[PDB]
Formats: C-alpha cells, sequence, structure tokens
C-alpha cells in the first residue's frame, strides 16, 4: 500500500538505486532539466573507499571522506528527491521498487508538495527508467565463524569497530605481564586478503603501530604481530610480476607475517584455522592466534540483485551480477539498467569501472532525451546510431605501509609510470587528492595530512 | 584489598584527582625530579572546556578540544603514572584514597615495574601527599525531571547526545506538515542558564540554524525557536550593565526569546513549568514546550568531597566545597589541598581560578623541595617565609552568536579592552587559540576555523 508518483511534470522519471561510485557518478553526468532523478539508498552519503583503510587507524578521520548525498543533488539545476531507505524488491511488470525502513525525505529544489509518511511504512515507488548501482556485499566463502568473530572493511561503521576492538586489546594486554601468551594473542592482528584493501589495511595498522604506539607504550608495540593471509601464490596479482615482488618485500621488512598459497578452513573466536598449500605440492594445518580479524575478500550479490533473477526469464542463470548488453542494459528488460559491482559486464569490480559506466551511461541518456520516440525502447537505440561502452583501463595503485606504494598508470595502449617506492607514494598521495570527488573531502584529507606531518594521529577508542 | 606502594625511589609522593583544568595545570609545573607524580581519573584526556559548547553543532569538532593525559606525561622530565578510574573514598587516617572501575594503567618514563591488577578490580593508592581537583558536578536544584529529560552540558558525551536528539527531532519535523504544532515543539531548543556557558549555547545553536540548516532546509529553518531563561534579572550579570545590555539586545535580535526574572518550577516530557516575576512584583506562569533541553546552571559538590566531610572534624560545616587556607591546604589536614571548583575560598568557579591556583600551588611545592624538614608539616610552611595566593582577575568573554563578542580585560587595577562586537569577535577567537594548552589542540581549532569559512560545518547524527 502507498504509492508515491510524481509526475505532473512531462519529463520521464529516472529512479537510482544507490549512493556510491555509480550512483553519484552518474547523478553528476544526468541532465536533470531532461529528467526527474530520484535516489533510493539506506546511507545517506557517499564513501570514498580508497581511503577507508586509513580511517581505523586514524590516519585520515572519518568524517574527512563522506560526503552528503545533498551537496551533490544541490548543485544539480533540476529536480532531485532521496528516499533515505533500502531497495527490498524490484518489480518489472509492475515498474516499481519497493522499500523498507524510510528515515527521512528530502526533496530539494521542490518548494511544493507533501508526500503523507510515516517511518518505517512501506511504500512503492513508481519509475520509467531505472538505474541499478546498489553493489556487492562481502563473500564469506560459507566459512563459518567469519560472520561471528569477523570484521569486514566495507563501510564507516566497520572502522569505529576495528578501532574498538583494538583499543581495547592494547588496553587488556597492557595489564598482563610480557611473557603472558594471552598478552601475545590480544595483541595479534589477521588481515584475510591479498589485494590492494588487505595490503592497504595491514599498511595502516603497522603505520599507527611503530610510529605511534612506540613512542608511549613500546613494550606493547614490539610484541604486535600482524598477519596477512592470501590464497593465490602472489600478493597484489592484477599488477606485473616485478612490482607484485617488490610489494611483498617491503611487507616483510616492515616485519608482516605474509601468509601466501593459504585458504582459510574454519574462524573460531581466539584463532582460526588455515591451510598451507606448499611448492612440493603438500599441505599443512596451522592455527593463527588473533585478537582482531578483518576480512577484506571478495564479493557477492545482493538479496535485491538475486530476488531480480527469478522474475527474468533470462536473468535465471546469472550468480556474480546482472547479465547486460554491450550498452549496459540489463537483459531481458525493457528499460532496466545496471552500473559497478551489481552488474555483470566481464570488468573487474573496481572503482574505476563504475565512473566509467556511469558517465558513458548517463551521456546516452542526455542524448537519448533529444528524440519524439523517447519522449519499444530497445530497438531505438540502434536505430539513431551511436556506439557501445568500451571500458579504459587506466592502471592500479595501492600503498603499502611506511611511505612506500606501487603505481601502474596507462591509457588504452600506452604505459607511462614511476613505480617504485617512496617516489610513487608522493604521486599516490596526489592522484588520490585529485580524484576525491567533492572540494570539502578534499581539503578535510589535506589537513588530516598536514596535521599527521607533526603530531600524529588521533586513536580514541570512544570517538 | 590490593594495595600499590611505589617508593623505592627516596622521593616524596604527590597523589593528584583529576584530568581538568587544576590537576593538568598543576601537573605542568610540578617538578617531577623533586616527587613522584601520580593521576587518577576516570578520564583519559583533558577537555578545553571553553569551546565545548561549539562541538554539538560541529564549528569544532570533539577531538579538536580535548588532548590525552599521557602527551602532557610524557613531556614531563621524571616518572609519572596514570590511573585510568575514579576516586571513590579519601582517606585522611590511612593516607590513602580509594578506587573503582579501573580500565587502563600508564606508566611513562616507568621501564620496570607490573602491578598484578585485573580490570574493575578495587585497590588503596599511598600518597605523602594529596592535591584535590575533582572539580563539581551540575546542580539540578532539586527540580524534578531535568536528569530525566535534559543534557547537561559538562562533558563529551553530552555534546554527542545533544546532536543526536537536535538531528532526530529536525528529521521527525521535516515529515509532519508546515502548520503541525508538534512540529513546531520538535523545534523548539530551551537553554537554562543566562551566563556565559548558556548564551554560547544559544548562540552556536542560533548560527547552525541562519547558516547551515537554511540553505538546504530553509522551511524548517524558519520554524525553528531557541528559548533561554534566567533567574536572575540580567543576562551575564558578571560583566558591567553597559555590556550585559548590548549582549541582551543582541541575542533578541538574532531571534532568541530569552527570558529573565525566571525560574522553573518543573520539567516534563515535553514542556517545562516556569515561574516569571515581573517588575508590578507580580508572578505568573507559562508553558515552555520543548524537544530539546540544555541544562547550563550551577555547580554542586561530589561525593567523594560530601564523603570528606564527614571525616575530618573542622570540615563539617562544608557545603559549596573544602574550606582551605590562604596557602591552599584543606582545613583540618596534614597534607591534603585542593584547588579549582571542588574548594571553596572565596573565589569564583571559573577556569582562570583553577589555572592561578594550580600554579601558585605547583611554585610552593618546588619552593618545599628544598629544605631538611619537608624531605608537622604545617608549621614548616610559615618558618621558611613565602607568601599566600593572590588571584589576579583577568576578566571576562563571552561569545554571542553570529560573529559578535564581549570582552573586559585587565590585571588588578588597570583594566584595558575592546569590548563591542565584530573586532571583539576577533579578539575572542586570538585570545582563546592562545590560551589552549597543546599545540595539537590548537592546529585543529584553527584548521576547523578554517574549514568554516569556506564549506560550513559537519552535522551528523552518527558521528
Ligand atoms: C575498503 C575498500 C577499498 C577500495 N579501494 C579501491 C581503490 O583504491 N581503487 C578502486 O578502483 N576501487 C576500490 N574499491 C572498489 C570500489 O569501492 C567498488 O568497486 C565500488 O564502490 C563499486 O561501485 P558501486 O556503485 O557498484 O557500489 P558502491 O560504491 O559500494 O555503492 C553501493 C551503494 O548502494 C547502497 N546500497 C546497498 N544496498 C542497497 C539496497 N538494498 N538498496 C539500495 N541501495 C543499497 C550502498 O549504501 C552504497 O552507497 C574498494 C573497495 C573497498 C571496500
Ligand atoms: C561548557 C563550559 C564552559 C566553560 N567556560 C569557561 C570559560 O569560558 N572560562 C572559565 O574561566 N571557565 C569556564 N568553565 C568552568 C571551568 O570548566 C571549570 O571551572 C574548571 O573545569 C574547574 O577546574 P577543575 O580542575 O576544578 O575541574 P574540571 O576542570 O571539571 O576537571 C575535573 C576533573 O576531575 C575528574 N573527576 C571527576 N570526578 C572524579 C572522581 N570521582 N575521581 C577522579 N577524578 C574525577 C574529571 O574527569 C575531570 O578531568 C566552563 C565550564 C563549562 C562546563
Ligand atoms: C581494488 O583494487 C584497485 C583497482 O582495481 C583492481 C584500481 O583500479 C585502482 C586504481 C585507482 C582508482 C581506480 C581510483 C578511483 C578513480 C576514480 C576516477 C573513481 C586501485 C588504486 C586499487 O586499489
Ligand atoms: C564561566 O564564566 C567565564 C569566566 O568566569 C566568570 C571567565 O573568566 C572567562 C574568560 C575566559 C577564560 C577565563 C578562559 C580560561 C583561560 C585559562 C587560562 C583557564 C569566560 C570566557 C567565561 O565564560
Amino acid at each position: 500500500m502507498k504509492v508515491i508518483d510524481p509526475q505532473h511534470s512531462d519529463k520521464p522519471n529516472v529512479l537510482i538505486l544507490g549512493s556510491g561510485w555509480g550512483a553519484i557518478s552518474f547523478l553528476k553526468h544526468i541532465d536533470t532539466k531532461k529528467y526527474n532523478v530520484s535516489i533510493i539508498s539506506p546511507r545517506s552519503y557517499f564513501l570514498f573507499t580508497p581511503l577507508l583503510p586509513s580511517a581505523p587507524v586514524g590516519t585520515v578521520d572519518e568524517k574527512s571522506i563522506i560526503e552528503p548525498i545533498v551537496n551533490f543533488a544541490l548543485k544539480k539545476k533540476g529536480n532531485v528527491t532521496y528516499y533515505e531507505a533500502e531497495a527490498t524488491s524490484i518489480n518489472p511488470d509492475r515498474n516499481t521498487v519497493t522499500i523498507k525502513s524510510l528515515s527521512a525525505v528530502s526533496q530539494l529544489y521542490q518548494p511544493e508538495n507533501h508526500l503523507g509518511l510515516h517511518q518505517a511504512e512501506p511504500a512503492e515507488i513508481k519509475y520509467d527508467y531505472l538505474i541499478s548501482a546498489v553493489g556487492a556485499e562481502p563473500n564469506t566463502f560459507g566459512i563459518p565463524g567469519v560472520t561471528d568473530y569477523g570484521h569486514f572493511l566495507k563501510e564507516i561503521p566497520n572502522s569505529l569497530e576495528i578501532r574498538r576492538t583494538f583499543a581495547a586489546n592494547l588496553e587488556k594486554a597492557n595489564l598482563l605481564p610480557k611473557g603472558d601468551p594471552e598478552r601475545r594473542r590480544l595483541l595479534s592482528i589477521v588481515v584475510v586478503g591479498g589485494g590492494p584493501t588487505g595490503v592497504e589495511a595491514a599498511g595502516e595498522l603497522q603505520d599507527y603501530v611503530h610510529q605511534d604506539l612506540r613512542k608511549f607504550l613500546p613494550a606493547l608495540a614490539e610484541e604486535v604481530q600482524i598477519h596477512l593471509v592470501e590464497a593465490l601464490p602472489i600478493v597484489l596479482n592484477m599488477f606485473e610480476k616485478k612490482l607484485s615482488s617488490y610489494a611483498q618485500s617491503h611487507l616483510e621488512n616492515t616485519s608482516i607475517k605474509v601468509h601466501l598459497r593459504t585458504a582459510v578452513a574454519k574462524v573460531e573466536e581466539k584463532q582460526l584455522l588455515a591451510k598451507t598449500k606448499h611448492e612440493d605440492g603438500k599441505i599443512t594445518e596451522e592455527t593463527i592466534p588473533y585478537g582482531t580479524l578483518i576480512w577484506a575478500t571478495g564479493n557477492k550479490a545482493r538479496p535485491v540483485i538475486t530476488d531480480l533473477f527469478k522474475k527474468i526469464p533470462e536473468q535465471n542463470s546469472s550468480k556474480r551480477g546482472l547479465a547486460v548488453n554491450d550498452f549496459l542494459q540489463v537483459k531481458g528488460s525493457n528499460n532496466i539498467f545496471a552500473i559497478g559491482d551489481n552488474a555483470f559486464a566481464g570488468l573487474p569490480p573496481t572503482a574505476q569501472v563504475a565512473h566509467q559506466e556511469a558517465e558513458y551511461l548517463a551521456k546516452n541518456f542526455d542524448k537519448m532525451a533529444q528524440i519524439p520516440n523517447f519522449q519499444k525502447i530497445d530497438l531505438l537505440f540502434e536505430e539513431n546510431n551511436f556506439k557501445p561502452f568500451k571500458y579504459n583501463d587506466l592502471g592500479a595503485l595501492a600503498y603499502l605501509g611506511s611511505e612506500r606504494a606501487i603505481a601502474t598508470i596507462r591509457s588504452g595502449k600506452r604505459t607511462f609510470y614511476t613505480g617504485g617506492g617512496l617516489m610513487t607514494f608522493y604521486l599516490w598521495r596526489i592522484l588520490y587528492l585529485s580524484m576525491i570527488l567533492s572540494a570539502r573531502s578534499r581539503l578535510k584529507v589535506f589537513f588530516d595530512w598536514i596535521k599527521l606531518a607533526f603530531f600524529k594521529r588521533d586513536f580514541f577508542k570512544g570517538l
């Protein structure tokens, strides 16, 4: 019950799902004069995910790396409306999306209507076109105990939980005598994932220990131990072998214990069971004690996308994400589009792919809105003549702790970069500053870093 | 049970209670080479209380106006030890202090001993001399319902509660239609207290409304209403009448409803009952609806100080604080000293009084530690010949919202200042920056303000 249908305006309604890289990038490029745009997302702000790993340890403040949606919508010319709630069910036949847990409603540049909605009231939102960018969720691979004792590294709350756990453990450990094995376990951290997120997480945690903790509790600092576990035989496999090797050496020089060729079998309250697969082809078992477990491995489709597979006939055989055209239209649907991690197009699940797809699609919509036929929809994309999406891989970046990073930079064919260590660390900072989406967030992180040069990190457990 | 008694060292032990203005100021001046210093306080950091009223609304970040104790202790030459716990009982006869709720132990410049203490374990701490600076706690004057529905404005947690309440109310109000009286109550704020803390609190809240809220929800911003209630007939009575008048005019120009000659009789869930005492000597009743109640009135002795009145014979007739000498020694005690709000010496309860008493006392201790007799204690203060404490009133300051402040600056006899409006607002900033106790906190607030010039306040309900 309750159906919101704003269409006194003669414009078509483009409904967006999410407030991440795909949704915001699309929002920034979509012509709000041609269409009435509306966003649905339980998250009232945009997260700059590449700096998330610096948040727990206080290299950057959590407020520094987020930006309210309304600030993006405010710079838009036309009307934009944000429903603070999550999409539960996508309804192709009805052309609606069901919502749950209404926390707020914002209607920018729309001084007129009144919805008449109580909080947590179920509803249905009409649409003419739908862009789906809810993203994925973390994958535990069905390995028991991960959700009970692990911390994912996906969202701002996760940064606060990791700080609270680790601060708690440091306080406890400090009361026990230098020998105690419990002291040793409480000071043990385990990051699962050999990719960029995991490496950066181990790097930042190590930075905090060597730089901040050592200055007022050197005793505790010496006994802390950080493990990095990865199933593949090479860390950061998306780079050339030469850069991966340097990466692995450096991590071990900064005293991080790297566990390659290693899968996790089970996760318990105080330890995890791992199977390591050696060069001679033999498998061994080892226990890894821990006090804080960061889970930074791959992705899995969300319940809303899974529920959509059952409804569209040709979307049956789909698991990783939604099956999509060369034009980023959802296969089998008349008007549903998909971008980012929640959409399969044989491309990686990365922020670079989300942004470029978002722009492409936004560009097309602004082109599509200059025709009588768009004012049935599938054949019109071709007749008028315009190009499909061509991803342009720009490369990869990764901070490795202790003022060192690796970089590969390119455009299509040619490659040009500086990807060693300290100088690449400086390039790394500049580029990241450059690709932050807002000026406020950019000044905030700049100040965080200036402050970090002179005074070192804030690491409060209650804040 | 369990008694910690560190005295392998030949030095006397000066035990400090608290981590506020008196304790930290004393700590910075006490010679750690002459004495073994130890702090007991449940709060692991120092709070810069004059900027606390800018925290809720995000003019300054909560992290910006606090500084961990260990940073102060680290700059000290000798040994310093901090017990993260609260003093429960002061024991003159035994010369000990009982403690509760052990969260942590820090022993800076002391790479040796091990206490062997579990968390939340009761204990007793030996001492030779004791400096008491626990401060006071808020006084509700026995007016019912204050602690049930009000927010005190005393500590960092209070800043977070006020933001959470107010953000919640704004979100709710926004869903109701422009008429609704509930909408009007949810947008109503009430600050109790005509002194500086209360005035500043009303000013900051009004700044947030006019500057930030109006830019994205002008409709809500116009209907917000802020009340200031004060029992005395004049706001900010500690200034000359001429400055108080300007203060009151300005507050009313910025659309704040000031209620003078008004006492609060009772506080309910959605309103408060007040009695106003008019010029013709008649008393009236009025209800003041509200959604957020900030209680910023006076002080009251803490249970630890009250419990000490019963034990010392001549400390019986004492209520506001501990009765104290011209040398700041506790009357009736051999070795207990009191500074700040928890000590009565016919002086105001202000930060300026705490700092000067702290220095005086610290100075004396460093002088007292160059004699055979100090190596019984009461008569030695006089025989060697040195002066009593003479407070030097430097004046008063107060921000009044909308870039205006009042100032009175002086030293003893002479008075010299600039105490009008906008120019006094600039002086106000400089002086406050100048009397922050640490460089980190000083840069942090400076950056907050630079950021505030270009981008306006962060006002997140979860952060
Ligand atoms: C810690 C970390 C670091 C990373 N670092 C990098 C990096 O350095 N470089 C790089 O290229 N890539 C990086 N990535 C990858 C990148 O963040 C993702 O690939 C990208 O966010 C995917 O874009 P998206 O819009 O599909 O999903 P997201 O950006 O995750 O956004 C999804 C949005 O949908 C919302 N949502 C969730 N569920 C629902 C629902 N049911 N209904 C409605 N809305 C919903 C969420 O609130 C969120 O705002 C990183 C990822 C992580 C976790
Ligand atoms: C919002 C606000 C604004 C203010 N502005 C000004 C101003 O502009 N100018 C001015 O001069 N004054 C101002 N004051 C007054 C000033 O903060 C106090 O007068 C001052 O704090 C008193 O110093 P103190 O050390 O006695 O107590 P505090 O500074 O309050 O410190 C008390 C310390 O004792 C600790 N403690 C409490 N109970 C126990 C216990 N049982 N055991 C151990 N430790 C304990 C606390 O954690 C705290 O660290 C302001 C106060 C407030 C609340
Ligand atoms: C998760 O692994 C990573 C990628 O994918 C496997 C990347 O591609 C890049 C390259 C950096 C990007 C794309 C920053 C985002 C830029 C914009 C314009 C949004 C990094 C650093 C990375 O760590
Ligand atoms: C509680 O009312 C207040 C006073 O007392 C009646 C003051 O005197 C001042 C003046 C500012 C001070 C004293 C800052 C404190 C500085 C140090 C070094 C402790 C302010 C602002 C004030 O609000």
